[PDB]
């Protein structure tokens, strides 16, 4: 029925007014709840929205265990999952030395293998501290996911924050990735996922927020953000929304694009309904019809959603 | 494949590699038999293809009868119809007082209001003679579509050519088409519609001829035309096609885009299948990323389909 209908207004459109209209329809998809609650239906949704193909570590504290999927088009595949050995410490890591395997979203950036026998096959090195965990002024560094010892001892019972399973498992998750990053989800005691309402929320307003800041529009870009948010370089919302203002006042023509988005739910002590997203951006700007600065970069917000609005508490 | 499948195909193409990729597909899909066959299969297509909402009057010069249609969204919705007076000469209309109502499609340019009371409360002036009767070198003029005699005379059997009928009916039909045109389809004897395989050969063949125009393929481009080729202005095959390689020896830039088009099936003396198209079209040259050259016209095509091959043998 619409399909038909809706295809033919491209395919219309197009011709008739070219494809940058092409573009900005397909935008207006992107920028519809509806669209992604449709997109979203038949998905493995509860770790999240993964555009791209990309692997998930998911690890309970509590346990404790350690869980390891592929996902593409945003279906998993479990590869398999194990107990482990964490931290002795219960809640969050805050602090260097305090013993605290963290919980929330994090990501490996590497593969260490010439390390001590204790870590075992290798070790991948979590991105902690991250964002949240740095504008929150946690500290501490060195959470990794290695291995068992080749000296054959097994003699701890708890890390000190570092995620520990067997080594002939280790080394299977390492041949699957290939050297590719992937994402950590780690949580205390239950998981509460996202659903595909947050994420149609979240999806469909992260486009929404895009058009705002491209076009110019002040109030409606402004009112994505939260009262409480905090900048990745520790400007707060009064401040933020002061530049904003005389930036956007200039009225510079932008084109931004983002690709490769991940909206991942966000475990925490207060059990709020926050997220971690993550994307490429290729952002474009003119002035009279000529290009005055041009950036490909990683951005990343925190989201919450409460009474039922999507608010950015922070962004990089 | 179908038109869900065409729109996931989108959209996938955009987020992975933006809007370039859409063009071409999208280009790909109008080049395609198989996309016009499934947005055909549930339109009403016996008159021809209509992009948008348009006027038919039907005319059978042997009953006499004239049927009056509006179409939308390429459903037909049958106004009236009635008797009607036509020429006494049988066949075409070939010369200047050879008393013949035209065979074809021609299109209703004007009304006309003050006249003699013999044409009753208005004419339509039909394009007699259209394109292809002129490029047939066919004589005459004055083909209207009229009323009958306002004084209550019924002196006559036949007209010298025009298509008469009742004042109130005709009326109606003014009041309908609210200063529009509308195209008028003349045929003797039996109609022989347009096929939905016949408008999915013409229409992929159409968008595969703008392509091979504007991207400079001159063997590709000179396939389409009829060796009987002619051109609006006389311009025969011969140089047509030696004209237009040293055109396309050039490699200038171009971009081409048609709208509003209509595909309709053109009734002739030799049971041809011949179809007029007509549409808007975009035309874009660059020399050197300059634009050199702009226009924005009504095209006019004839094709025929013989031995199951699309060929133009005429072009405005």
């Amino acid at each position: 029925l619409n399909a038909s209908d809706r295809l033919l207004e491209i395919m219309r459109l197009y011709q008739k007014q070219g494809l940058e209209m092409v573009g900005q329809k397909l935008d207006s998809y992107l920028a519809d709840k509806s669209f992604w609650a449709e997109e979203l239906q038949n998905k493995d949704t509860d770790f999240g929205y993964y555009q791209n193909k990309q692997f998930l570590f998911v690890a309970n504290k509590s346990k404790p265990s350690l869980e390891f999927y592929e996902i593409e088009n945003n279906m998993l595949k479990k590869i398999n999952s194990s107990k482990a050995l964490v931290g002795s410490k219960k809640g969050d890591k805050t602090l260097e030395g305090d013993l605290a395997t963290p919980i929330g979203v994090y990501r490996i950036t590497q593969k260490l293998e010439r390390l001590d026998q204790y870590y075992g096959v290798l070790a991948f090195v979590t991105n902690y501290p991250n964002l949240y965990d740095t504008l929150k002024k946690r500290t501490g560094h060195g959470i990794w996911v290695h291995g068992m010892p080749l000296n054959g001892d097994r003699n701890e019972l708890n890390t000190k924050g570092c995620i520990a399973i067997e080594n002939p498992l280790l080394s299977s998750y390492d041949k699957v990735l290939k050297g590719e990053k992937a994402f950590l989800i780690t949580y205390e005691d239950k998981f509460f996922p996202s659903t595909k309402e947050e994420l149609s929320m979240i999806l469909s307003s992260l486009f929404q927020w895009k058009e705002a800041w491209a076009r110019g529009d002040f109030e409606r870009y402004m009112r994505f953000y939260n009262p409480n948010f905090t900048r990745y370089d520790g400007m707060k919302f009064n401040a933020f929304k002061e530049y904003k203002k005389r930036v956007f006042a200039k009225n510079e023509k932008k084109n931004i694009a983002f690709s490769s988005i991940n909206v991942i739910p966000y475990p925490n002590s207060q059990n709020k309904r926050l997220f971690y997203v993550v994307f490429d951006q290729d952002y474009k700007a003119y002035q009279h019809n000529k290009l005055s600065y041009s950036s490909n970069s990683q951005k990343e917000l925190y989201i919450e959603i409460e009474n039922n609005q999507v608010s950015i508490i922070m962004e990089k």
